[PDB]
Order: structure tokens, then sequence, then C-alpha cells
């Protein structure tokens, strides 16, 4: 493409100039023009570096690789950071697991913890269903679920919503977290009843038959959908899957479970919920994809079907992580 | 007893006293006292005859006899009626047939009769809902069935009762009035699933596993529900049910099914549901049990249940008659 490097071109110039903006964008629209494009991918990445950002450098020197695995420039950088990132990722997953162990150092019988899962449990249903575009507030939702009538000037549809989350969410409190390792479709069927059963009961705890399109990812055909939640729930229960990290283990079950979209409907709340359940069986506090980081969780799961799942992986610790900021200050403030 | 001879022998007395009022309170009490009182029984049919209640007092005769087989008086009494209400209940079934014919004999096409069923159709679902205790108006069945967004100040429960009937009444119209004769389990299902599936998808579509009280009626154990459904099923489609007068099957279909009462909770909407499909797929109007006949609808549930199923059929027939009425008037008014 002409108007490809013509940007690229653009985008060093203004770099070696010595822009005060940087001209990031005029790299970032080249990419826009061509994100495939081998030779503004290393640049990219190079330029990421003198900013200090370093795992964003390594993604786009990965990314090249995929492209043109003998691409020198891409191939010696990437060598460099390789390792790097590797450590940076596990000294990551270690600030995590001290945050942790604060939070599970605590008595369960706590009052002014218990006070903080009370009043955040309703934070968590509000997040899950506003970004998909509930228009509920945090008080409609708490007087849903608390008086079981609806709300004046809401469809009845998002009401539905609500109440199948506290359902599903009930569900899962009470029978699936007292069983560590062993969990089956029937399970995941029996979490999006509940999650899909109020919106369409008839579509509610059944695999989809009709093909369709997730944000831009295709996922298996419905044919192909059982074969996938089999193959899925197999590597759930594997050995493999019990010595990853909880945290990298949650996302990635979340991701793959996303990835198959074996229901028409409902398939992010229900992997949502499916990690938390593995979160929580694994010790660690349910944690929040706030509404807010919508279009970052949209980038990082294309990131991962174009063959990086990494971003992914440290989008679900950087929630982690601000969720276990969020309980310390509480607990402690209390 | 001796309270229970007591009130008889003063209501015989007020009788033959030559009493304005009759004294029916006080026969009525006497059967309060006991109900299966066979010379109470007999009193009362006798008096009703002189009001030319012959079809009240046929009844009175026949209770008699399941108690006391050999009664004389009632004997010879049932003997009189027993042919009487047979040729009554004959020749009110010729009545509907002629009002059906004036109504079967319209075009589906003419315009009048259109506006009359697409308004109705509004009134067939607040009087099913009505009649179990829902509180929601007409306006507001209208609201929630045309905009999907919820009324002020009602419970979802409520709201997602009407949306469960409508879901329910358009998959009878759309897939069940094709196919005359042959009906299955899963057809059932399918009605109750979206009946009950916004209320309590996680019941919708299957039967109860627990024993319960039906106002005074105990149905079938959770165990024996599938034999008795399997059993229901196969009168539907036997020879003798088709060859049964369509108000009557109709009646007697609705019956059996409560009587088995299969699900937890929504077993009344889904037996209407059965009536009226039986109905249409015989050529006749789906026909409206009325919110001010609850009281009525009970009794000669009550009544069926102590085996004597006839006036429960002939309320299906009122029932039948008073659509009839109600078309003819509004379609010759347009
Ligand atoms: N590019 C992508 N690749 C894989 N999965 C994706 C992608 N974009 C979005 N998803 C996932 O698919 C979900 C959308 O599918 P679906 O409508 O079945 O879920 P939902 O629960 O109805 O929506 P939400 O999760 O927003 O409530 C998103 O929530 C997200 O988790
Ligand atoms: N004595 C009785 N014997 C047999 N069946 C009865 C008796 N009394 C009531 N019924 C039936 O059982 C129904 C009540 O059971 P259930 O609650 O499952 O039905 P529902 O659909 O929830 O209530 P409704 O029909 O009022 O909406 C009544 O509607 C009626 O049709
Ligand atoms: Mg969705
Ligand atoms: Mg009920």
């Amino acid at each position: 493409s002409l108007e490809a490097r013509a940007a690229l071109n653009q985008a060093l110039e203004m770099k070696r100039q010595g822009k005060r903006e940087k001209a990031q964008k005029l790299f970032m629209h080249a990419l826009k023009m061509d994100p495939d494009f081998v030779d503004a991918l290393t640049e990219f990445g190079i330029f990421s570096e003198e900013d200090k950002d370093i795992i964003q450098a390594d993604y786009l020197y990965t990314r090249a690789l995929t492209i043109s695995p003998y691409h020198e420039k891409a191939l010696v950088n990437r060598d460099r950071t390789l390792p790097l990132v590797e450590e940076i990722d596990q000294r990551y997953f270690s600030i995590i697991d001290s945050k942790v162990k604060k939070v599970m150092s605590i008595p369960k019988g706590n009052s002014a913890l218990r006070r903080v899962m009370e009043e955040t449990y309703y934070h968590h249903i509000y997040h899950t269903v506003a970004i998909e575009g509930n228009t509920l507030t945090l008080s409609e939702i708490r007087h849903i679920l608390e008086t079981r009538y609806a709300v004046p000037g809401a469809s009845l549809e998002e009401q539905n919503e609500v109440i199948g989350m506290h359902a599903a969410m009930k569900y899962i409190n009470t029978t699936l977290v007292s069983r560590i390792g062993s969990v089956t479709i029937s399970d995941v069927l029996e979490i999006h009843r509940r999650v899909l059963g109020y919106v369409d009961p008839v579509e509610a705890g059944r695999f989809r038959t009709t093909q369709v399109l997730v944000g831009h990812h295709i996922p298996p055909h419905p044919q192909d959908v059982e074969k996938q939640m089999q193959e899925f729930v197999q590597w759930l229960n594997s050995e493999e899957a019990m010595n990853l990290h909880p945290v990298e283990f949650a996302a990635l079950a979340h991701y793959k479970l996303v990835y198959i979209h074996p229901f028409i409907d409902g398939n992010g709340r229900t992997s949502r919920l499916l990690m938390n359940l593995i979160l929580m069986q694994a010790g660690y506090p349910p944690i929040t994809i706030r509404k807010e980081q919508r279009s970052d969780y949209y980038h990082v799961l294309e990131a991962a079907n174009e063959g990086d799942v990494r971003p992914f992986i440290r989008f679900i610790a950087k929630c982690t992580e601000t969720t276990l900021d969020t309980l310390l200050f509480a607990t402690t403030e209390y």
C-alpha cells in the first residue's frame, strides 16, 4: 500500500524532527491504514520503548513475527524484550498475590469487610449489565432486587437482566463454589439458564443454532459449538489448567468461553460469572470489569483473536489489582 | 350429626310454612354442616325443582346416590331427572352449534370481525391472569405488550406473567393450530415454558417434584405425574375424544390437566390455552373464562373432584355462549 508507507515515513520524520506531540497518531494512523504492515509495527515498537512502554513494544514485535517471521529488525528486538516482559508479567502477579494474602488473612466474620461485600454486590451486577448497554442506575438495581417491583420508564428486558444476574450469582455461591476442580457443561448451562431465563426463556440454557458476529469475531459454527464446549470443559479440569496462576486461569477461561460464544446472547455475563467462580474457588475475591473499560476490554479481546492473549490476561490482572485495592481501602477504612 | 338434622328439619318447616325468603339458606347451611347428608341433598333437590332449577336438582340427586346408592327418595327422583337433563344439556349444545355456524359462516377477511378479534385479544390475557390475582389493568397490559416498557408500581412477576401469556399465545397460533388431532407432552411443555418462563425459568417447561394443594384438591404425587400425563395425552388423541362435542372435549381436557396439576405453577393458564387450542382446531373461537366467574369456576371444579364433572362442562358451555354472543354483537355492530 502507498498510503500506508506514506504515514509511516511521515511518522519517523516527526519523531526524529523532535515533535512535542511525538506524532503517536501518525504511527496509529499508519496501522489503521494497514494493521499487518510489518515495518510500521517494529518502528512503533521502537517508539514505545523510548516512552518506557516495553510491554506495548513487545506486543508490536510479536505481531510483526506472525506476519513476517524472518523480519530481522523485529527478531532482534523481540529476543531482547521476550524474556524482559516475561519477568515484568511474573513480577506483577507477585504484587497481586501479596495483596490477595492481605485480603485472605482477614477473618470472614470481620464486620467491616462484610459491609463492603454487601455494598459491592450491587456494583458487580451494575457493571456486568452496564457494559452491555443496560441503562439502569445503581439505586434502580437496588430497588428492583429488594422490592421486586419494576422501576418507571425502563424496558422489562433491562430489568429482567438484573433479576437474571442475581439469580445466577446466588446459584453459583450456593451450589458451585463448594466443589473445587470439577465443572461440567450442565453447570455452565444452569448459570446461563438463570442469566437469560427472565429475558429469553426459550433460548435460555441451550446452545445457539445460528452463526453470528460478535463485534469483529466469528465464533465456531453452531454444529461445531458442542465439540468446542466438550474440549473447553476438558481443559478446565485438566492438570495443566490447575497449575496455571488463578488470575491467568480465570482470564483464559473467560476468553475461551466468549470465543466459542455457545449461546445466542448472554455469553459475556456468564463468562464473567465463570471467571469469578474460578477465582473464588482459588481463594481470590470476585473481580469487576468496570463499565468504563468497555473499549479497552474489546481491544484486548480483538488482540487475542489476532493471536496474542497476553494483553487480555494483563487486563484481567489490572482489574484484579483494582478490586484488591478497593477492598483493602474500604476494609481498612471501616 | 345432631346440628345437621336440626337445620334440615328447620328448612322443611319454613318451606311448607310459606316463606317468602324460601329458607334456601337453611338448606345450604345444613349441607355446610354435613355435605354428605343424603336426606338434606334429596330435599334440597325437591326444593330446586319447585323453582324450576332441575339441573341443580339432578346434581343433588346424583350426589346422594354416590353416598347412599339405595336411598329410595333419591333413586325415584334421579330416574325421572336423569334423561330430562340429558335432553336439556343436548338442547343447549345445539343452541351453541347454531351460534357457532353464524360465526363460522363469516369470511375470515371480514374487516368488522378482525377489529373485534384484535381488541378482544388483550381481554383474553387480562382475564386469564386477573383470575389468579394479577392486579394489572387492561390499558397497562396494552402498554406492556406494545411498548415492552414496564408500568410504574407493579411487581415484575405480574408484568412477566403478561409477557409469558402473549409468548405462549403467539406460539400456539403459529405452530400448534395447524396440526389437528395429534398433540404431545412436548407441545404442552412448550406452552408452559413460555407461560412461566419469564416468571420462573428454572421450573418453566418441566414437571413439579413436590406435592402441593390446589384450593381443596390434592393432585397426583410427583412420581405419578408423568404416568398421568402419559395417559392424558393418550386420551386426547383417542378416537373416543375426537367423537366428543368440541366444547365438551375442550372442557374435559381443561379439567383433566388442572386435576393432574403437572407443574408447580401456571397450570390453569396453560389448561385454558390448551382448552382454546382444542376449540380453534374444531373451528370454534377461543373463549374467555371471565375474572368475575372465579368463585363459580372453583365451585364447579370442586364439584368435579367429588365426582360430577357435568356442572363444569356446563360452565365452559356457558362461557362459550357468552363469547359467541359478544362476537356476534360486535361483528353485527361494526
Ligand atoms: N472481538 C471479540 N472476540 C471474542 N469475544 C468478544 C469480542 N468482542 C466481544 N466479545 C465478548 O462477547 C460478548 C458479547 O456477546 P453476548 O451478547 O452473547 O454477551 P452478553 O452477555 O449478551 O453481553 P454483555 O457481556 O455485554 O452483557 C461481550 O460481552 C464480550 O465478552
Ligand atoms: N378444586 C380444584 N380441583 C382441580 N383444579 C383446581 C381446583 N381449584 C383450582 N384448580 C385449578 O388449578 C389452578 C391453580 O393452579 P396454578 O397456580 O398452577 O395455576 P395458575 O395458572 O398459576 O393460576 P391461574 O390459573 O389462576 O392463573 C386454577 O387456576 C384452577 O384452574
Ligand atoms: Mg448481548
Ligand atoms: Mg398460580
